[PDB]
């Protein structure tokens, strides 16, 4: 059809399962079908991502064989896309995608991975080799993004303590959510004084790695309700998704760094277009934050501050926060009340999919605790891969 | 940017060429960017497949890092994709997509791979890899294929030999092309000689393990023309792409095996549909060849004999060659006239490309040794991934 929602939801829990890939996708895809009310013979297509803990050929077609979704109900399109931490959303548009052209009306979206479970020396080697040609330090990613935290320090005044504040705040946000990896909130000295990864980073400031899978059924408006029917924000239109790209590694200069190579905007500034929005009309924001540069170059892009005011944004926050409780009300921070990937979690490239399942939560209001006041009727959710390599943004309303 | 076509093409050569996979995509993207008369910056777009040889994370955004395709101009949006070697074709189907919705105004297919210079020892343990908890006796590849023949041996009573005339045939195509790893052709006796390997598959029958790499550029006609300006088959149409899939591995009982499994069907007639065209209006055929038992799926699937009759077609073709020389004419049999995956060469997700380079080669009345004559208007180009899992077909056409 034309109007095509996320009709269902399934995920795993979050945390150190001891269960393998194919098994966790599998529980997400289960859930989702249950969530939408569907059987697997009402799904005509798959995406899926690659796993870090369990790298495979053909992934979408190997979780699909596994599951038994085969033999289908004809035709049955089965694709993997690859990327990074943008491939949740990534494979959202391309859903969207099929249902517009026709090619399949209800698309199924997988993610899943491991990356707890692994250990510490298997995501490290296996993580860090994925950058080879970076020039980078070990760990690669937290050195490059490190390398970008430097580098923004210099040129827009942002401040290293603004940087120890993101964790700060998804902290926060995270001990509202019983299923979150941090329960207990940190201290901005606590998260200075933390063991330091590269030279601008701290690992408070990490992704915090976990297991989980995450799956989402998409379909057009007009199909769903004929043979499985606020289901708004409980099921919400995928308004637009857009994507943006940029280089797998900052330059070896520390400099020679432009605006331009950050390339969130773009994506952003794009889903607006197709859905008809802008974001002065979004009050819940699902931004990627795998390390404390991340999130702050993001509030800038979608706009909700200007461009170099990003470290700005987080300082108001907090000092709103110190002068309040601290207790971090949503409703002026309407960003990541789940934790992110900071204290939520992070399943590798499975982490964007919470920024939605959190989108859906607040537009549903199922968000508990959490729950932005007054409910928002639109929601933002962002995915970033890479080092700043690729961006896609989507745009979920209740309502049309 | 209505009418689509593929408005640069670049490849490497063939065989075992002591380069990276890096350098590979890099030479052939090059090449197809001076064959547009384009340079890096009138890029907006990179889709690429995954390598065996050099796997990366986000593939794609490695090449175009490495390549320094960065910085970027205006919009360059990068995705990879795997659906195996069905890839190449899944990924012109994107491009043209992209081009469609104005997302990029321009695309570049990159497909890069190393399997020869990797070494035998290698390539059996990741292909074999691929096909883990599938069950099969190693080599797997082989072995799952081998199994499909039997049941079509055992189905629709295709023989042994039948299936060892393919590679002869592709044998005789192969010689008459330059570039092709096979440049003297088999006899049905020899291929029939051959170091069994599975119960029906032989060391010939088997696809001829190399390096390549091959780079398309996919732009909307006006825009090629209203920018940059044989402009017909040299530059062709892409009039349909579509895809059907299936699973990554057989269910090992022979007699679990239907034949509502195969996707070629469901990806042909879809092409046909969106290009309003039939196979009556297609003079020839680039089809995926790993094993015998997948060109005659192909042709079957395609529409060249009934269902079943695959071996059949491949026995009366061989036949008429032998008595004619034996020489094989093009007329008699337009299908792979390069020498297919079988004689001309097979880089893990790459060869699909060599479909569409002598698709267009065909077209463009180039095609030397092997020209079909009356020149075809209209192609069919057929990719697989895995054991029948992924079908990608496109139909490219001369002028509307």
């Amino acid at each position: 059809s034309q109007v095509v929602r996320i009709v269902g939801v399934g995920r795993t829990g979050i945390g150190k399962l001891h269960k393998s890939v194919d098994e966790l996708a599998a529980s997400a895809l289960k859930c989702a079908l249950v969530d939408a009310n569907m059987k697997q013979c009402d799904l005509q297509a798959l995406i899926a991502v690659p796993s870090l803990a369990s790298p495979q050929f053909m992934q979408a077609h190997h979780i699909a064989t596994v599951a038994g979704l085969f033999p289908t109900k004809g035709k049955f399109i089965v694709r993997t896309v690859d990327t990074g931490g943008a491939g949740p959303i990534t494979a959202l548009g391309m859903a969207v995608d099929l249902v517009r052209t026709r090619c399949a009306e209800t698309v199924a979206v997988i993610a899943a991975d491991a990356v707890l479970s692994m250990g510490s020396g298997a995501f490290a080697e296996r993580s860090n080799a994925s950058l080879r040609r970076s020039g980078l330090p070990e760990p690669c990613i937290p050195h490059g993004y490190d390398r970008y935290a430097q580098w923004y320090m210099s040129r827009y005044g942002l401040k290293r303590e603004q940087l120890a504040m993101v964790p700060v705040l998804m902290s926060k946000m995270a001990e509202r959510h019983p299923e979150a990896m941090c329960q207990k909130a940190y201290t901005l000295d606590e998260v200075l004084h933390s063991r330091c990864v590269a030279p601008v980073t701290n690992l408070l400031e990490c992704a915090r790695r976990a297991d989980g899978a995450v799956a989402l059924i998409v379909s057009g408006e007009a199909h769903y309700a004929e043979h499985f029917a606020h289901l708004g924000g409980s099921k919400p239109i995928i308004a637009s998704v857009a994507e943006a790209s940029g280089p797998l590694f900052p330059p070896g200069s520390s400099d020679d760094i432009v605006p331009d190579i950050f390339s969130c905007r773009h994506a952003a500034r794009d889903a607006f277009l197709s859905a008809n929005l802008n974001v002065g009309d979004i009050h819940f924001f699902g931004l990627y934050d795998c390390f404390p540069i991340c999130l702050i170059q993001a509030v800038e892009a979608v706009g909700l501050c200007p461009e170099g005011k990003g470290g700005e944004f987080m300082e108001t926050a907090y000092n709103e926060m110190l002068n309040n409780g601290g207790v971090l009300d949503p409703s002026k921070f309407p960003i990541n009340t789940h934790g992110g990937l900071q204290c939520f979690g992070a399943p590798w490239e499975v982490p964007a999919m919470y920024n939605i399942t959190e989108a859906i939560a607040q537009l549903s209001e199922e968000a508990g605790d959490r729950q932005l006041t007054p409910v928002p009727k639109r929601a933002l959710v962002y995915g970033n891969g890479g080092i700043f390599s690729a961006s896609s943004v989507a745009i979920l309303i209740s309502d049309l």
